[PDB]
């Protein structure tokens, strides 16, 4: 996260770190056994880390659970990042408490202008490189469809939305991928892509979760 702030330990209790020997992507806990992330975060040998603040120190509230199964969206396109969504099942159920908690799925899609909370352990620099140890947060608004498509002509599907600041300086970045965008208490987005981070006229692009709620529900009911 570029130009964000320190969240505060366990104030975002649905935030997970995906670990394959090192943190590489975020995710969201949506019930005691399931995590939503980005399909481009796919890899084998995922361990899901819940209750994290400092991802390099064991602070006492963590739960480390291996994934039993990953399921990339059937229509995921790795060229365009259309349908950039994946489900991860945990080998055992997480214990839910004040520090580990699920986030609700949306019943209806979010509206342009709505302020949302984006979080992760990704790069905090615009052009350089610095990765944080504690969880970073950012408030950012959903941008109109028209301004999104203007920023990224010929690249935006109806399964994507833009959020952020056209003036630049505030954005998600690499290492935040797969993490949450939470608006009005619902998971509305997944950190997907962007042209650089925090650049003028290049806002963040997010997977539009409300288009996938049927697929998530049926997949969880069968696996
Ligand atoms: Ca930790």
């Amino acid at each position: 996260i570029v130009g964000g702030y320190t969240c505060g330990a366990n104030t975002v209790p649905y935030q997970v770190s995906l670990n394959s020997g090192y943190h590489f992507c975020g995710g969201s806990l949506i019930n005691s056994q399931w995590v939503v992330s980005a399909a481009h975060c796919y890899k084998s040998g995922i361990q899901v880390r819940l209750g994290e603040d400092n991802i390099n120190v064991v602070e006492g509230n963590e739960q480390f659970i291996s994934a039993s199964k990953s399921i990339v969206h059937p229509s995921y396109n790795s060229n365009t990042l259309n349908n950039d969504i994946m489900l991860i099942k945990l080998k055992s159920a997480a214990s839910l408490n004040s520090r580990v908690a699920s986030i609700s799925l949306p019943t209806s899609c979010a509206s342009a202008g709505t302020q949302c909370l984006i979080s992760g352990w990704g790069n905090t620099k615009s052009s350089g490189t610095s990765y944080p140890d504690v969880l970073k947060c950012l408030k950012a608004p959903i941008l109109s469809d028209s301004s999104c498509k203007s920023a990224y002509p010929g690249q935006i599907t109806s399964n994507m939305f833009c959020a952020g600041y056209l003036e630049g300086g505030k954005d998600s970045c690499q290492g935040d991928s797969g993490g949450p965008v939470v608006c009005s208490g619902k998971l509305q987005g997944i950190v997907s892509w962007g042209s650089g981070c925090a650049q003028k006229n290049k806002p963040g692009v997010y997977t539009k979760v409300c288009n996938y709620v049927s697929w998530i529900k049926q997949t969880i009911a069968s696996n």
